[PDB]
């Protein structure tokens, strides 16, 4: 060993690592980065469930981010910051499975709470190596330990013939579940408490969070849970069996690929990566936005049934979950797909435009239920004015996608046994790219959540980044205890529960905490209650 | 002998009353017949036009009321006992009534002329909230009202018949409004100058002969109060009259045509009325056995499809609703409804409120009523139920009726105001969990509380004595601004981009877009695609 700093050599049960000192605004943290945690998934492993990463000798060097899973770039607004902070940061490589952990530096005397991150991406993109998820923040400012890994999307995660020994589906769930059992084994080593882990995770992730707490072999691994602006009930974050079979095969006839299922699997295992990656947008049923290709599939294994069944009959005694959303969840997606929208004008759009948008923004919807939906949303006031259009679309997009889906999980959940905290987070950041009428897009918490705020050489107010030290405190009161309040601190607001009854959440903004009841209650019953039984 | 009492008219001379109003003297005269009595060979017939008389008829007290259905919900309860028959009822009940100023106008004069209300099945021009002559006295108009057939005697068709083609009733109404016509001016009305106004199933006969070409040279201008051609129980189609008659001939012992009407002549009035109700085709609230039918004739298509293609460029109507028109209908079916208690109900007598409120309903269609109805912060709060419950059977038949005929008619070239009214009388006796309940603005416009011996108070006096004032004006001109105020808030016509409407309580006019906009558009534009 010799020279090197003392804190920064640690083992864990596959070996020596060599991690790096890293700057934070208050101080030094310890990161640990690109840790294997299993088998590269490569060659006749692609599609497979992931092995564990076997001993390797010598000191491992933990002190750069690791590849990316393999995933479609975009490309919409090529050199723009809005889009390119989202995509890969690393070479892609199907050789991605590897996870990172920041702790304060030193190390913690006594065990620490431990915060998991899932990041989001449709299940079709995303790294923990993005700037808004660096933990170095958390870990400096709030002492916690952040662990956040790699899981496969696309195709390589959740390409399934369901039935099948070799794609047997919902792999990218079980590489996030093979880290958290990681976490179990070697967070200690890191001074992490195994006994107090959190997941958290935004879009997908949250999703991803939700599916680890209705799936029994993953509940061992974790006590409390966060949902940002994601669950894994809802229209897009599941797929029926059937429906991932069809997607499946028709993506093996686009590559060359004739019948049964092993052959058809070695056969995609001969194609290279981004010949895959080519063709997964041209599997998807309609022209459609918050639409992916490759998600979790209702397998009758991971998922033992559907998670609208799953939520309607669990019990959720034991479990504390913070949920919420944004202020404008579908403004974004309007870009990536609805004609007449645009980042680079202001999107006032037609009524023809509008119930053209309705149909690709609710692409499983008939006739009648897209009237249904248009003459909900339409203002009969100004029925004709291009801004209600506009901003209307917005709202179709994210109360379908997003917010219904989340106060029907916070609904079901509080009635059978869950403490439940619930938010809507309302604060544009001064530093966004996008324009105004987005208003504050889907993910555009997160980097506040993180504390980035906190780097003075970002940008920032410095009211956001009060803001930003609030929410930090407001998540890892949550992580260490299961309720976001802080005990000493009598006379700031409290956030209530979310309950049936009062039906409570919060506004998260630069004004102090202020309660309100009913999320989107009206809307909500729409999309929730009459549309199902516009379906029979 | 008193020379402004004395009239002639077409058919011979007349004989009023010099009655007293408040403010002074008005010439009253009552029980007018215009027609030939409907009875016996002529029942559910078209009515024929009076025979001349000999002699000084008199006319000084009000004639009988047509044969109808007298309610016994609340016996001797001041709230029902209103509505009730006030005169002894007969099938010979063809007359009208005018009211004039005293001494008689030295030049023309508005004529005004009430259509009553009561569901096609009861109502009389001589209840005491219809009285003419606070109109007359104050604001110097001629009213008159008149007396038509209701229920079976009114209504009961067997279209394509000879001997009862349907509504006849309508046709009395139309027979009054060419005796105006013929014999106002010698009152001294102005026969070029005549507002039609109603309210319920009046308002909706208002409607019709705004639908009904014969109808049209008989008026100029009209208002609908609470009520409209279109929408759910105004009309039934030829089948479902057909159906109706038949099975009431079935229950009173009848019998083609011909023998099954001549049968139900030879009845006695009472027997047709104690099973009328028997043939409405489910469980419901506001809904009427006998009703104007789409015959083909006085009604040409559906009120739907008339006012959907109709051209009513030299038309003016002042249109409205009063704050809670579902409330009182509750009452008389809902379980759970009473006018003794609050009437907080629950949820499960929301849901069959709900199928009986809206009868014609499927499954899923009244699932939608109740998941847009419910207030999902607090969907199982009692108080909010009843309400909503009050207005489900308002909106679905009385306010989005009128907000889909104030936009069709806007649209198609007609002078449109609007107007809710939200003043709840003092002297009301049913309780305030009704609110401002169905015919409970008609004695504001007619001018009662200016009579001091009804203990309204100083407030309502002023309040009636606008609302006088914006409906005789709007006779006068089309207009119920006051031409002389040239302060604010003026009431602007009602139109499909602004939707203007005014507010009518103890407040002065406040200007309001949007007449339950959303929740009409669900009534209006989603339920029928729901077929
Ligand atoms: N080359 C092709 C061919 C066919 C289709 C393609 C692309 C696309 C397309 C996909 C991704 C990017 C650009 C275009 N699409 C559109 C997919 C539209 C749905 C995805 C929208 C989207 C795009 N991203 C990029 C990831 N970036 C973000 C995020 C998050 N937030 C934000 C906020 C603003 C901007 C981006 C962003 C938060 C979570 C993580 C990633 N995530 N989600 C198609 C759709 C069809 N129905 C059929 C075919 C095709
Ligand atoms: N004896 C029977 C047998 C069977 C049925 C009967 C009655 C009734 C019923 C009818 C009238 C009165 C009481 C009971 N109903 C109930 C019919 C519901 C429709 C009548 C509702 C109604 C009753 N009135 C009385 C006239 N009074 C008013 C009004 C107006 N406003 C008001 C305001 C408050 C109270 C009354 C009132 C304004 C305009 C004119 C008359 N108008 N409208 C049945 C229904 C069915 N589906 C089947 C069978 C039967
Ligand atoms: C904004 O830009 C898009 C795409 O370039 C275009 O289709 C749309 O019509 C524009 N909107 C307006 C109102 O200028
Ligand atoms: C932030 O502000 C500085 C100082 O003026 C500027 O030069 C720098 O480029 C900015 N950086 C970012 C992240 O926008």
């Amino acid at each position: 060993e010799g020279r090197e700093d003392p804190q920064l050599l640690v083992r864990v049960r596959g070996g020596q690592l060599r991690g790096i000192r890293l700057k934070a605004p208050g101080g030094p943290v310890s990161a640990f980065l690109g840790i294997p945690f299993a088998e590269p998934p490569v060659g006749s492993r692609r599609f497979m469930p992931p092995e564990p990463k076997r001993p390797w000798s010598g000191v491992l060097d933990a002190t750069t981010f690791q590849n990316v899973c393999y995933q479609y770039v975009d490309t919409l607004y090529p050199g723009f910051e809005g889009t390119e902070m989202w995509n890969p940061n690393r070479e892609l490589s199907e050789d991605c499975l590897y996870l990172n952990v920041w702790t304060p530096y030193p190390r913690p005397a006594s065990p620490t709470p431990v915060l998991i991150w899932i990041y989001g991406g449709g299940f079709y993109s995303g790294a923990a190596s993005l700037d808004v998820y660096d933990g170095r923040f958390l870990a400096q400012v709030e002492g916690a330990v952040l662990v956040s890994m790699n899981y496969r999307v696309g195709t390589f995660g959740f390409l399934a013939l369901p039935g099948s020994r070799e794609a047997p589906g919902n792999v990218g769930l079980l590489d996030q579940r093979l880290a958290l059992q990681w976490v179990q084994e070697n967070i200690a080593a890191f001074g992490g408490d195994p006994m107090s882990v959190t997941l958290f995770g935004e879009s997908a992730g949250a999703a991803s969070v939700g599916m680890h707490i209705l799936s029994l072999p993953s509940r061992s691994l974790f006590h409390r849970a966060v949902l940002q602006s994601g669950t894994p009930n809802g229209p897009w974050a599941t797929v029926s069996a059937g429906e991932a079979r069809r997607r499946a095969t028709l993506l093996a006839r686009l590559v060359g690929c004739p019948g049964n299922d092993t052959e058809l699997i070695a056969c995609l295992r001969t194609r290279p990566a981004q010949d895959l990656v080519d063709h997964e947008w041209h599997v998807l049923p309609q022209e459609s936005i918050f639409r992916f290709s490759f998600v979790p599939v209702v397998d009758g294994d991971f998922l033992s049934d559907t998670p609208e069944a799953l939520i309607n009959t669990g019990d959720f005694q034991d479990l504390q979950v913070l949920v919420g959303v944004v202020k404008d969840e579908g403004s974004y997606f309007l870009v990536y797909g609805v004609p007449g929208f645009s980042k680079d004008n202001e999107s006032l759009i037609s009524r023809a435009q509008f119930l053209a948008g309705v149909r690709i923004g609710v692409p499983q919807a008939s006739d009648l239920a897209a009237e249904a939906v248009v003459l909900h949303y339409t203002d009969w006031l100004h029925p004709e004015d291009p801004t209600h259009l506009r901003d209307a679309m917005s709202a179709v997009v994210g109360d379908h996608n997003v917010v219904c889906p989340v106060a029907q999980l916070a609904g079901r959940l509080a009635a059978q046994g869950a403490r439940v905290y619930a938010y809507i987070f309302e604060h544009r950041a001064s530093t966004l790219t996008w324009p105004l009428w987005m208003g504050v897009p889907h993910g555009y918490e997160i980097e506040f959540i993180f504390g980035l705020p906190l780097d003075p050489s970002l940008n920032y107010t410095t009211e956001e980044r009060i803001f930003a030290q609030r929410l930090m405190k407001y998540w890892t009161n949550f992580a260490r205890t299961g309720d976001p309040n802080d005990p000493r601190d009598s006379k700031s607001p409290q956030w209530p529960p979310y309950t049936t009854a009062a039906q409570q959440y919060v506004s998260l903004n630069l004004k102090p905490l202020e309660v309100r009841r009913g999320l989107r209650a009206q809307t909500c019953a729409f999309w929730n209650r009459f549309l199902p039984k516009l379906l029979s």
